[PDB]
């Protein structure tokens, strides 16, 4: 039930008029499509085919870890999770509060644009707080903007400075580009919607 | 030319009357016979079949060394070398000084019993100084009087405390007994001759 149901509440009835309402969510899908291709495919090798040229037991495991603390595809994953949260927390805040107020005062819209159009504004703030909280780590945590073919790893139990080599560090980067590019694009659409709610107040 | 020539000068013409003159040298031969059996036969394995249960590169080499600094058969060897030295230094001091004084005053025995029976007394002192200098190390250097089946070796590059195992540590000990026993026997005969030169002065 992954993706089809998030839209049943995520793509709600009739919220705003900016052409960036759907655009942002079409990417949200696109962006989980690109990742549901990367993950199971290019990262399986991450640990397996990660070769350290040393016979020294401890080394290779320590050399992956010290170098791949939260692997990319689990970061990408967490991103799509956190940045998914505001989207579904709001949609949850709506289908609850709207169903509630309605079926309670029918037997016995200033607060529909009040309560909900307001939490949605802070959501849009949250979205870009996350989309940029990770975009940050993904750029600061991981030694520049990509990964090299080999790394020189000083992991504890290696003898002095040893070599190690990653698997397909280009294919791995390629997908770090797209996912970082679309991570920026999906930042602007998010900030344009935070901009439009700063223009008319 | 090993053994047969040391006797040509070692077992000289007519030195003393104690029945321990030949006895000591018959052992000297016996003792190089037992060692010329041990060495090439039981010690080849020392390093080869010395097994340390660890995958840790440095370890096994360091575990032999830290534990077998001057291997037994090279000690035994050095013994038979040093304790061989006084025997052949004297015999050398004789066949030289005797050949010299003779062929020099023939054309133009108070100093034969003086010079030579005196250096021979200090030789006998030297013999038992060596025979006991090593007998000492061989007992102090090597962790008791024999060797265990396995050792627990803390050699640097092992992970913590590792096991290792020696080759035929009994056959190795067996020959440490004989060679240490005959190292004691050959001490007493040496000291009995230093005793007989202390009795009549």
């Amino acid at each position: 039930d992954w993706g089809t149901l998030q839209t049943i509440l995520g793509g709600v009835n009739k919220h705003s008029t900016s052409i960036g309402k759907i655009w942002l969510t079409v990417l949200f899908i696109f962006r989980i499509m690109i990742l549901v291709v990367a993950a199971k495919e290019v990262w399986g090798d991450e640990q397996a085919d990660f070769v350290c040229n040393t016979l020294q037991p401890g080394c290779k495991n320590v050399c992956y870890d010290h170098y791949f603390p939260i692997s990319h595809i689990r970061l990408w994953a967490l991103q799509l999770i956190f940045v998914s949260t505001p989207a579904l927390l709001v949609a949850m805040h709506v289908a609850y509060r709207r169903h509630e107020k309605k079926r309670k005062f029918i037997k016995g819209k200033v607060r529909i644009e009040g309560s909900l159009w307001w939490t949605y504004t802070s959501s849009i703030f949250f979205r870009v707080i996350f989309e940029a909280a990770f975009m940050y780590v993904f750029y600061v945590m991981y030694d520049g903007f990509s990964m090299q073919r080999l790394v020189k790893c000083n992991a504890w139990p290696c003898p002095n400075t040893v070599d190690c080599f990653v698997s397909r560090p280009t294919e791995k980067t390629v997908f770090t580009v797209f996912m970082i590019a679309v991570s920026g694009i999906c930042i602007l659409l998010n900030v344009t919607e935070l901009c439009y709610l700063l223009i008319r107040y």
